[PDB]
């Protein structure tokens, strides 16, 4: 069994949260591109976005139980780079199926829906043995990443402390309240919720997105350019989003380090969605940094 060090476990916690966070602006950007919010793909994506946010919280709770407070910074959307995922590891390479695809932000189009299918691609389809070494940074699927994380978590369960900088924004709190082996067992449950929601063990993200990919009639989407003119309302809409997103990550950083949720939290949040929609309405693709 490959031996994990505490620093590497911490690096993997940070990696998992970076990947979950990376999906949020991606999915949100697609979501708000859809003109009609009553449509099936809109409601499917919205629920998925909310689950990603929950995943981020759960990862923070697990990491914090092991003594690490994660920190968030604005993700980047360039080329075909997805944090910590290498599809070249998988057989068949699912980019041969879900193509075209891109890490660049865009509306509900084939390129974006294909990418969403790729992100949530189930570990069982990769046909690979999980690479459990603590120096691995790239995996073939999210599920494989979480498989490796469970190994480090088990080996280092002596570090688990209950009620340690836990966050919770019928069911008990989805937090680690116990120490040592008991808290490790709670942490494992939180990992299971994360993975079950993405790829399946109601309706997992992969299946949801593959459903959208297969539909005959996609809803109308806003049109936008990635680089609106200097001076323009659309550029200023982007600037507002960049600022509000920065502020929202500052709020989360405090929370992930054991701070209380400020009154600015529910206020800050839904505002982001208004900011993203406003970009699209002005003909500017949402931008987050």
């Amino acid at each position: 069994p490959p031996v994990w060090t505490l620093p590497r476990l911490y690096q993997h916690f940070q990696g998992a949260i970076d990947l979950e966070l990376w999906t949020i602006p991606y999915y949100l950007t697609v979501l708000y591109s859809i003109k009609d919010p009553t449509t099936v793909p809109y409601r499917l994506i919205q629920a998925a976005v909310y689950q990603e946010m929950l995943h981020a919280q759960l990862v923070s709770n697990i990491a914090n139980a092991y003594g690490y407070s994660p920190t968030l910074s604005a993700p980047e959307y360039v080329g075909t780079a997805v944090p910590h995922i290498d599809f070249d590891l998988d057989t068949p390479n699912p980019t041969s199926i879900f193509t075209p695809y891109s890490a660049e932000l865009g509306p509900l189009d084939l390129t974006r829906v294909n990418t969403m299918c790729l992100i949530e691609y189930p570990e069982w389809r990769t046909q690979r043995e999980p690479d459990l070494a603590d120096d691995v940074t790239d995996y073939g699927s999210i599920g494989e990443f979480y498989d490796a994380l469970r190994v480090g978590m088990e080996q280092l369960r002596g570090h688990v402390r209950g009620n340690q900088k836990q966050m919770d924004e019928n069911s008990p709190p989805l937090t680690v309240t116990e120490s040592g082996d008991a808290g490790f067992l709670q942490a494992l449950t939180l990992v299971d919720i994360i993975v079950d929601q993405g790829e399946g063990q109601a309706w997992p993200h992969f299946q949801r997105f593959d459903f959208i990919r297969r539909m005959p009639n996609w809803p109308g989407v806003y049109t936008g350019v990635t680089d609106p003119p200097a001076g323009s309302p659309g550029a200023e809409a982007q600037a507002r989003l960049i600022a509000d997103f920065a502020g929202f990550l500052d709020i989360l950083n405090g929370m992930f380090s054991g701070g209380g949720a400020p009154p600015a939290f529910g206020v800050q949040m839904a505002k982001l969605g208004g900011d993203i929609l406003s970009c699209w309405k002005l003909g500017a693709v949402p931008r987050y940094s």
